[PDB]
């Protein structure tokens, strides 16, 4: 009975500041960082979650099945916490994920694998280590629907030189664009299959968010509360 | 209601010979082989396997991490699959696990940090996420008690030979010697500090193996049968 809705997008797109702005409109309304974000900047998974994240910036040809393991493993882990600690006394409960284990296997894992950084192994025992841990541990993580924040691959890029962190300065446009078009095809275009027959279904909400909308993002949350009334 | 039993010993200690005999003496009686004895001679599981195996051996220090995980997942399915799909109709029914999650992490992957072919974050990531995989799946797969098969490392390189597989006649005695000390620690003088409370508490029978037992196997068989009741 909590909606689960996940917030989808390319890097700087958006996603923290939009859930940074609907989670203060609302009681019952709850939010859940993905756990890279976290990583990016302390717990036994902060630590690791930090060096990986180093190691696989410095070697992704060796890191990218370690990194997109423990990735999704902690956002299940977080979710699941969300799921079972909050909105017990909200009479119209949602969550909001920052992305989701379909974005963590069928956009970065799987482009880690088509950009060679995994082999056809360790992408065979992700997809089985995904296909299987899933459905059951994360089985009631199904979300109601997803909110796909819809950037283009520049604005994105300008989002990063935006933000300014030092780090991500050189994250190339060649990239970028590698992910917007995953986006597409999973959420708009819906082609990409998967091995989870509902989400052929699930209710999709397209944001078109090239235009700032720290100063002006009313029709979004009027487009939001709409969309939560038809779940 | 089923009660289940690992059988824990050291690379050619005999495990293999002992839960087939086991299995054929009582109906009641059936055994879960391990994951990576399966591979060690077809389905995406035994691909896989066959292929992270075989890379393992060339490269310790590249795919020890991977192995592990994959060696476990594909552990935990099958103690479950055997759990759902066998002794459905037994009066007395007793699972015989070759090997358990726990020599899994604090034999092997414990052995593979200690000789470096893990890293910090990589071991400390493997710990996370063992702990977890049990927690969410593993639960059911509690044991009621172990076997030790008990034999010196002279006796356990003497039976590769045996064996016979060209591929292992390489193993050294030092590895032998270094999974023997950590099978006494354990399961002998009971020192090593599991994370899981109640293997402190778990019964453990100590068989010396070191005579052979093919075709005299009457009495090891009656102490298991003495230790069963005691369940
Ligand atoms: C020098 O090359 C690279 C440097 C860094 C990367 C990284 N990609 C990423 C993410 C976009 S992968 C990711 N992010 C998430 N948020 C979640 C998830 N499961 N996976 C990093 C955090 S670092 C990827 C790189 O190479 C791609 C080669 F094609
Ligand atoms: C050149 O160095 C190595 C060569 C081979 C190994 C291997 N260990 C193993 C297994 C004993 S690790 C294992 N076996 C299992 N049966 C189960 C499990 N969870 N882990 C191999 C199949 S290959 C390990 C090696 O490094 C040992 C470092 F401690
Ligand atoms: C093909 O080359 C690349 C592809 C992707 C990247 C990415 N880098 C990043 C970040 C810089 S990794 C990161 N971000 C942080 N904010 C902090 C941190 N420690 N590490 C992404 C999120 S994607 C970086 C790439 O290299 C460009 C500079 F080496
Ligand atoms: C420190 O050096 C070693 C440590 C461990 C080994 C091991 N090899 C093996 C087997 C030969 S791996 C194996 N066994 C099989 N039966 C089949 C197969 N494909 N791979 C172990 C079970 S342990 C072998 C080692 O040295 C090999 C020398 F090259
Ligand atoms: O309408 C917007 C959306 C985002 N940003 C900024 O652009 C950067 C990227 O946004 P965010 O970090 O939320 O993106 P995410 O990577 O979470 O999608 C941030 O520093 C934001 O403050 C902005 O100025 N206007
Ligand atoms: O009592 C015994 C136990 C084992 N073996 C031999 O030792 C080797 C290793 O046996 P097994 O496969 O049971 O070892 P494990 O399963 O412990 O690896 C095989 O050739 C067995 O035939 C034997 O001769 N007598």
């Amino acid at each position: 009975r909590i909606k689960k809705i996940s917030i989808e997008g390319n890097i700087a797109a958006g996603k923290s500041t939009f859930v940074n702005i609907l989670k203060q409109l609302s009681e019952d309304w709850e939010v859940v960082p993905e756990p890279v974000a976290r990583w990016s900047n302390l717990t036994m998974e902060q630590k690791n979650g930090g060096n990986v994240l180093q190691m696989m910036y410095e070697k992704p040809e060796r890191w990218s099945f370690t990194f997109q393991t423990y990735a999704c493993l902690s956002r299940i882990r977080a979710q699941l916490a969300s799921l079972n600690g909050k909105l017990k006394d909200a009479e119209k409960p949602v969550l909001f994920f920052e992305r989701s284990v379909y974005s963590d296997r069928y956009i970065f894992a799987s482009n880690l694998y088509e950009s060679e950084s995994m082999n056809e192994t360790e992408w065979t025992i992700y997809q089985d280590w995904h296909d299987w841990m899933n459905n059951q541990f994360g089985q009631s993580l199904e979300l109601d629907g997803i909110i796909y924040l819809q950037a283009t691959p520049e604005t994105c890029l300008h989002r990063i030189y935006l933000r300014g962190r030092n780090e991500e300065q050189g994250i190339p446009l060649e990239y970028l664009e590698k992910l917007h078009y995953k986006h597409e095809s999973w959420l708009l275009h819906r082609t990409l299959k998967t091995n989870f027959d509902y989400l052929q279904e699930v209710p999709i909400l397209t944001l078109d968010v090239n235009e700032d909308f720290k100063d002006k993002y009313e029709s979004l949350v009027e487009k939001v509360k709409e969309f939560l009334s038809t779940l």
